[PDB]
């Protein structure tokens, strides 16, 4: 585990969080503790999820600082989330657990997270359309999420080193923003269409027709009819995958959702 050592970084991305005293933290990790700290002496309330027990020294000196910190023995990927009451989420993540973790916390809900991840996933969450970087990834996050890098981080930061730059980014939830219909299906629409991201929507979904649980035949039926509905359904679905915005995807599922349920 590579613990954070740079107060500037961890002031960063304390900052970046806005919190008063009416906010609870959720923290994933405690590490020696030096974010916990600064999250303890702003907000309301911590809590801190911690796999490894070995930790103990340092929450139990904290508990002797600090009277407003919760610590929860346990694999953040594993805990209920619904039984825990806190608006914001702080942390220097494990970075293998970052995309279950992510999505896990964004469906629990938040006003605000603020979250260290290595620079490439970070870069990849908040890739613009039609660039190099955007992906799946970048549109599960932005179709639900305002996501921003507030910083990179040099593995001089940490101790011990990493091998590469992590970054500090920054998650606002938005619901109303683009609206999802129906999210099974979204996620089920995403898998399929991201499994050909440089091909036609069209030819994507023909593709990948199963993840969607129609035969190749069905779907392109499916798509000729589909096409025929409107103009601006024709120009999307000709379009390549990864050219398409956030904005576009989220209406053509929600709107291939429609005809599906009619059909
Ligand atoms: N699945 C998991 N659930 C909860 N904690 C985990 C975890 N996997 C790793 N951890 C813990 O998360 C921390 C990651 S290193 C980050 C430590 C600290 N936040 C800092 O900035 O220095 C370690 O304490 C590690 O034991």
């Amino acid at each position: 585990q590579c613990f954070l050592i740079d107060k500037n970084f961890v002031n960063k991305a304390v900052e970046s969080a806005n919190l008063t005293k009416d906010d609870v933290v959720l923290e994933i990790g405690l590490g020696k503790g030096i974010l916990t700290e600064e999250l303890a002496k702003n907000a309301k309330k911590v809590y801190v999820i911690e796999i490894d027990k070995s930790l103990e020294p340092y929450a139990n000196k904290l508990k002797e600082l600090y009277n407003n910190i919760e610590i929860i023995w346990g694999d953040a990927l594993k805990v209920d989330l619904n039984k825990l009451d806190f608006n914001k989420v702080v942390a220097n993540l494990p970075y293998q657990i970052s995309s279950p973790i992510t999505f896990k916390l964004i469906k629990r809900g938040f006003d605000l997270a603020v979250l260290m991840y290595q620079y490439e996933f970070a870069k990849r969450m908040v890739a613009a359309a039609g660039t190099k970087d955007y992906g799946r990834l970048s549109v599960a996050v932005q179709s639900r999420a305002d996501v921003e890098i507030v910083a990179k981080v040099p593995p001089s930061a940490f101790y011990p080193k990493p091998k590469v730059y992590s970054a500090i980014v920054k998650i606002k939830p938005n619901k109303g923003k683009y609206h999802i219909e129906n999210e099974n299906f979204f996620d089920d629409f995403l898998r399929a269409i991201f499994q050909h991201r440089n091909k036609s929507v069209r030819k994507a979904l023909i593709d990948s027709s199963k993840e969607l649980n129609y035969n190749k035949d069905e779907m392109k039926k499916i798509l000729e009819d589909f096409l025929n509905t409107n103009s601006e359904i024709k120009n999307l679905i000709n379009e390549k995958v990864f050219k398409l915005s956030v904005k576009d995807i989220v209406n053509l599922s929600n709107e291939f959702y429609r005809f599906l349920q009619n059909r």
